[PDB]
């Protein structure tokens, strides 16, 4: 950690304390940040602190004993404190819906950023990759947590140039209803799986952000393709050989021959990217623009 990262984390944990138990009454809606797989996210104001938060509403049908164990397992999120993880405020049940309250990220997700930028430059994706790896490393080492839901909508960014992971499961399992999938071939097979599965998800997400589009290229037809056909790749000529090799190594279908976190962190793409002074914050703020 840099001193500034060390300090930014300090700064967050103090006003987190300036927050008591959370209740539906204490929240005031500002705007809607989006929705997804059965979750609605709202930009909220928490009046007792006056703090801006993001509040996710999860309609989990049926309580009672099952809902109170969910909230108690969610309490580990208080201990997840990293410059590569989104800050947690608290969680409760209300009106048949679990609410997870977290740090508000003003740049939104890289899914939203991509939709704006068209495609995200390779040098920026180096900064994103370093952050994702470090966040996945942190979750593994400090909490023995695997993410299980790496994708562009779960990598959040802000006007301070921070890149953070969110929506990592903490309740066990509890682990295709949509049109796209970031699940590895081995996860689709029902096979046992590990953090190698998150590496595939990261690799796929990177190719989506580099080219501007989900790269595979009906839901069950798509899943069959992931399982049975060659992995996606970057186009040649427009991306560095080492970036191509980096995603290729993330996208090897055998999770055991696929690169691991340790290997990727010393990979030539990561080595090069880490030494590059790239103004990511300026890129992001110039790309999204300012509220006017
Ligand atoms: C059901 C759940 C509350 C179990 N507890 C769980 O363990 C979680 S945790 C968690 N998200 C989460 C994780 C970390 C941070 I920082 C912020 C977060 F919002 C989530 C979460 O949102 N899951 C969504 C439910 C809708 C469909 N997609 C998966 C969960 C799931
Ligand atoms: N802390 C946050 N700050 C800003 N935006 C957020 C935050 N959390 C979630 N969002 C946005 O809310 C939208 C919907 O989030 P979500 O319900 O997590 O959908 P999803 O990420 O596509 N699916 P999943 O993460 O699997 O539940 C996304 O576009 C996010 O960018
Ligand atoms: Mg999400």
């Amino acid at each position: 950690m840099t001193l500034q990262q060390r300090k930014r984390l300090e700064a967050f944990l103090t006003q987190k304390q300036k927050v008591g138990e959370l209740k539906d009454d204490d929240f005031e809606k500002i705007s809607e940040l989006g929705a997804g797989n059965g979750g609605v996210v709202f930009k909220v104001s928490h009046k007792p602190s006056g703090l801006v938060m993001a509040r996710k509403l999860i309609h989990l049908e049926i309580k009672p004993a099952i809902r109170n164990q969910i909230i108690r397992e969610l309490q580990v999120l208080h201990e997840c404190n990293s410059p590569y993880i989104v800050g947690f405020y608290g969680a409760f049940y209300s009106d048949g819906e679990i609410s997870i309250c977290m740090e508000h990220m003003d740049g939104g997700s890289l899914d939203q950023v991509l939709k704006k930028a068209g495609r995200i430059p390779e040098q920026i994706l180096g900064k994103v990759s370093i952050a994702v790896i470090k966040g996945l490393t942190y979750l593994r080492e400090k909490h023995k947590i695997m993410h299980r839901d790496v994708k562009p909508s779960n990598i959040l960014v802000n006007s301070r140039g921070e890149i953070k992971l969110c929506d990592f499961g903490v309740s066990g399992q509890l682990i295709f209803v949509g049109t796209r999938s970031y699940m590895s071939p081995e996860r689709l097979q029902g096979t046992h799986y590990s953090v190698q599965s998150d590496i595939w998800s990261m690799g796929l997400s990177l190719v989506e952000m580099a080219v501007g589009r989900y790269p595979i290229g009906a839901i069950f037809e798509l899943l069959d393709y992931i399982v049975n056909e060659p992995p996606p790749k970057l186009p040649s000529g427009v991306f560095s050989l080492e970036f191509q090799d980096f995603v290729n190594k993330c996208l090897i279908k055998n999770p055991a021959e696929r690169a691991d976190l340790k290997q990727l962190m010393v990979h030539a793409f990561i080595k090069r990217s880490d030494a590059e002074e790239v103004d990511f914050a300026g890129w992001l703020c110039s790309t999204i623009g300012l509220n006017q």
